[PDB]
């Protein structure tokens, strides 16, 4: 995905916002001012958070990103984030993401930060080998058998979904801060296991039987 004649930034870019943040990354003097691929090429790190955001039009054409911190704007379709192959830090919390599909392949994601969106469906996370911290807070998800072979997890946040079943945390060892919080969770054999748990928060489940926590040496 490239552009090859030089065009009006605010063209690429057609959101209002986005297209102001492109320009003052690439220090132009205008939203109409002509970009080229190789100015475009140069962009790894945007920040623009809290920004009226309504659409990501036109980052596809930013092979470099590394790093995009997008919270709390009104994005609803990151379909143009599909072939970002080096994004490692992705913060993309408090806005309208449902589909996360376009995830499926960012095999580079260290960190990513999906909290407060309309996420169900998570098994688009299920081949993000170098996630190690992942916040998924607040959105709708129950089923959370796409992190089974996310072994490299050691920061997990479910917090305010309707999970019901964690046994697919069984086997991520390097978890060392949990947050289970809000859920429908009743039966945590599962946590066992996760001999390197630090930080946990099971409050607001309908959990009964604790006896897994009490060879957890390292909690606090």
């Amino acid at each position: 995905e490239t552009i090859t004649v030089s065009t009006p930034i605010k063209q690429i870019f057609p959101d209002d916002a986005f297209a102001e943040t492109i320009k003052a990354n690439l220090k132009k003097k205008s939203v109409t001012d002509a970009v080229t691929q190789n100015e475009l090429n140069s962009i790894d790190q945007i920040i623009a958070n809290n920004s009226d955001i309504k659409s990501v039009q036109g980052i596809q054409y930013l092979p470099n990103l590394k790093t995009l911190k997008l919270s709390n704007n009104k994005i609803t379709d990151i379909s143009a984030l599909k072939q970002l192959n080096n994004l490692g830090w992705l913060d993309l919390s408090n806005n309208g993401i449902t589909d996360i599909s376009a995830l499926k392949n960012l095999a580079s994601l260290h960190t990513l930060d999906l909290s407060n969106n309309g996420i169900t469906d998570i098994s688009a996370l299920k081949n993000l080998d170098n996630l190690h911290t992942l916040d998924l807070s607040n959105n709708g998800i129950t089923d959370i058998s796409a992190l089974k072979n996310l072994d490299n997890l050691h920061t997990l946040d479910l917090s305010n979904n309707g999970i019901t079943d964690i046994s697919a945390l069984k086997n991520l060892t390097s978890l060392h801060t949990l947050d289970l919080s809000n859920n429908g969770i009743t039966d945590i054999s599962a946590l066992k296991n996760l001999d390197n748990l630090e930080t946990l928060d099971l409050r607001n489940n309908g959990i009964t039987d604790k006896s897994a926590l009490k060879n957890l040496n390292n909690l606090k």
